[PDB]
């Protein structure tokens, strides 16, 4: 009855556990979880996890996101918005990490990860660690520092996983 017994994982803190795998697969195991999307300011879900989440939703995520942006305008870097879960999770928290390519302030990861504490169980990638160019260890450091809730941080690369878990 513990989904983590079926996954390669390491307990990091009493709050945070890191899992090697696919964040969408992990979130599907926890019906009351919130799944984080590593988004951009306009919720245009291209290429990384965001595109996978949109594909998993058969486009419904993008349609919702389109509507949201036209109603409310774009997010600022470091902001987040809770949107529907689309049967992937209870809800999807779209979080806008800093894009190092744009020279944005990496410390805005503090705000990103703080936004997760509103929810009792969160499944998240390492925000800003892919297309956005922030080192996985930097992103993980922020998460570890900020977490005050149950967080499953999920990494799809064994190489990233081992870089973060072997001490
Ligand atoms: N399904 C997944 N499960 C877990 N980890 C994942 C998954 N897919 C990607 N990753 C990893 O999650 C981290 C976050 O990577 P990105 O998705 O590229 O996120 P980010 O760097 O915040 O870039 C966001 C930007 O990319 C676009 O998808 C998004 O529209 C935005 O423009 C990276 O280490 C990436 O390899």
């Amino acid at each position: 009855m513990d989904p983590l017994s079926n996954f390669e994982h390491k307990v990091i803190t009493e709050c945070v556990t890191i899992v090697l795998g696919d964040a969408i697969q992990v979130a599907k195991c926890y019906g009351e979880s919130v799944l984080v999307n590593a988004a951009n300011t306009h919720l245009k879900h291209g290429g990384g996890i965001a595109g996978a989440i949109n594909a998993a939703s058969k486009g419904a995520v993008q349609k919702e996101s389109d509507e949201y942006i036209l109603a409310k305008g774009p997010l600022q870097v470091g902001d987040s918005v809770l949107l529907q879960g689309h049967s992937l999770a209870k809800n999807i928290l779209h979080v806008v990490g800093p894009d190092a390519r744009a020279k944005q302030d990496v410390s805005l990861l503090s705000k990103c990860y703080k936004a997760m504490n509103a929810y009792p169980l969160v499944v998240t990638p390492l925000v800003s660690a892919g297309i956005f160019g922030v080192k996985p260890a930097v992103s993980f450091d922020y998460l570890i520092r900020e977490a005050k809730t149950r967080v499953l941080v999920v990494v799809n690369s064994q190489d990233v996983y081992k870089s973060l878990t072997i001490v």
